């Protein structure tokens, strides 16, 4: 009957059930317990899942147990000192998305300031890492998409619109975050944080308005309103010098 | 302001220098090289990139030169054959997205029949695998999208609704492909193609109407079109034996 209401207490309890279990089976390996996501912020809904993160002695220990009752859902992530702090550090396109785990720990279990040191680690990631991330989000999500427009534009199918248009939106919005270095809290606040950003590509902005709206029926103004955005990318980009030489065929 | 039109011919005049710089650059480190994707499929479209494989001698090579020249792009991974056979096995939630790379093979050079390795290895993943990425699809993807909807529903934002349903299609739509084994031609043709399998769950295909015309903007009949195919899911994971085990509370 999918997730069920549920009070903090009754996801709290439930986590200290599951903190108890991970120290009886693993012991001295744990090296710390957390809770991240909307709970680790105290800003859970009535129908949030919980989200639990555990920190290992153990060498190279990389793995995960996700699971439901039916009535609640619980994903615990369990990693290496040294995996979960590259991991930290490593700044790919969905950085806002993902990296915001980091800044809204819980604490629950620490041995030793291990969940301070993936924080400073996730807050200390150096500017030419996300110099670097948006150079690589234009090339390998923003052209591929303009391709992936075009396309409909002269081939069909404009039934797929719509839905690139979203995804086209939300790499502005992956974009943004990089840009100003800040992780969104939850992914339903992604958009109506990116639009109150300032400096965004032109464009974008009314690109927002029709997904949020969710007013993309009209075919014509979304493909005038993408080829707006990317005009507005190429503007940007060459402003905050998020450029590479682009003139040879193959540049390796 | 690419990416621009380019013929068949053209793409594949592009593909063949590609090659020889690769076997310049990396000589008998290259086992062989591959087109993949729309183009490999002989089905590009008049702005479509330029998709690659390479695969490598060394055993933990895993790198990739992804660009464009400002008017096409092009995506080169390089993987070693044990690496890639790996991933080639792997069935997680989006295989029907990714592993249509691995059907779509056109090879360009082969020092061992390579390629027809991948491939095979491939087709021949055994139908338990499919079954345990639905299980984890629906636990992992539907369960926490159904809990962002029904929050949604008691304290908004309504603004995120239009690109929770778009998701909530495409995890549908991953689902139906991931019971026929099929993995989609391209993006675009997603949600055309699973809308045409048979044994859809009930109200699937209602919602996709939504997603597909664009008509996105009425917030209660998203919520209420959203809910039916909660519980289509839940009847239709019956009717084909995906039972998802809802017993432990903690099942370590
Ligand atoms: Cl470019
Ligand atoms: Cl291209
Ligand atoms: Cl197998
Ligand atoms: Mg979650
Ligand atoms: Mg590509």
């Amino acid at each position: 009957n999918g997730p069920i209401i549920m009070t903090r207490e009754e996801r709290m309890k439930i986590v200290h059930e599951i903190k108890e279990r991970i120290l009886d089976k693993y012991g001295d390996d744990v090296k710390a317990i957390g809770v991240y996501g909307s709970l680790g912020r105290q800003t859970d809904g009535p129908y949030s899942d919980i989200d639990m993160m555990c920190v290992m002695s153990t060498e190279e220990a990389e793995f995960s147990h996700e699971w439901t009752t039916g009535e609640w859902k619980v994903e615990v992530n369990f990693d290496s000192e040294e995996i979960l702090l590259d991991y930290a550090s490593q700044v790919e396109s969905d950085w806002p998305l993902t990296h915001g785990q980091f800044f809204s720990i819980l604490p629950i279990y620490d041995s030793g300031g291990y969940l301070e040191k993936v924080y400073q680690t996730a807050k200390s990631v150096e500017a030419q890492k996300f110099h670097d991330a948006i150079c690589a989000l234009i090339v390998e999500e923003l052209f591929e998409y303009a391709g992936k427009w075009r396309n409909i534009r002269v081939q069909g199918p404009t039934t797929f619109l719509p839905s690139l248009t979203v995804q086209v939106a939300m790499a502005g919005a992956m974009l943004i975050g990089l840009h100003h270095r800040i992780c969104y809290t939850t992914s339903a606040s992604v958009l109506t944080e990116a639009v109150k950003q300032s400096d965004l590509p032109s464009g974008y902005d009314h690109l927002c308005q029709f997904v949020m709206s969710g007013q993309l029926s009209d075919s014509e103004k979304l493909l005038e309103s993408l080829e707006n955005f990317w005009n507005g990318i190429q503007e940007w980009t060459e402003r905050h010098g998020y450029i590479v030489d682009v003139s040879k065929r193959i540049p390796f």
